[PDB]
């Protein structure tokens, strides 16, 4: 599913992101907008091998199962084809640790290189949440 921009941001806000850990609403469809363009069949590839899934671009290497990350963790507790849904809870719950491990959104790329210390309210301008 290819969200819209405010389809996103109610839907995250429904989940309960919006100052999640400090971080507006603004940020989190921010990241998302970079991380996946609102796609939430999005995947990449990492160079060591693990994979980025989902709206969030959730790695394999800390976070989910894809059974082909050797060494990897699964601290979110989910097979990373759940972050694949259309229904984006898993992604938004396992965001939710992520952002609670002590790097705050940090732990996003792309939301480091092209949200922070921007105008991310801007995101969510016109959107009825
Ligand atoms: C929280 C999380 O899984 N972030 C990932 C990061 O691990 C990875 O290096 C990057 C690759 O582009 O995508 C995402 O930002
Ligand atoms: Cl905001
Ligand atoms: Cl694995
Ligand atoms: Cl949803
Ligand atoms: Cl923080
Ligand atoms: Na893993």
């Amino acid at each position: 599913k290819v969200f819209g921009r405010c389809e996103l941001a109610a839907a995250m806000k429904r989940h309960g992101l919006d100052n999640y850990r400090g971080y507006s609403l603004g940020n989190w469809v921010c990241a998302a907008k970079f991380e996946s363009n609102f796609n939430t069949q999005a995947t990449n590839r990492n160079t060591d091998g693990s994979t980025d899934y989902g709206i969030l671009q959730i790695n394999s290497r800390w976070w989910c199962n894809d059974g082909r990350t050797p060494g990897s963790r699964n601290l979110c507790n989910i097979p990373c084809s759940a972050l694949l849904s259309s229904d984006i809870t898993a992604s938004v719950n396992c965001a939710k640790k992520i952002v609670s491990d002590g790097n705050g959104m940090n732990a996003w790329v792309a939301w480091r290189n092209r949200c922070k210390g921007t105008d991310v309210q801007a995101w969510i301008r016109g959107c009825r949440l």
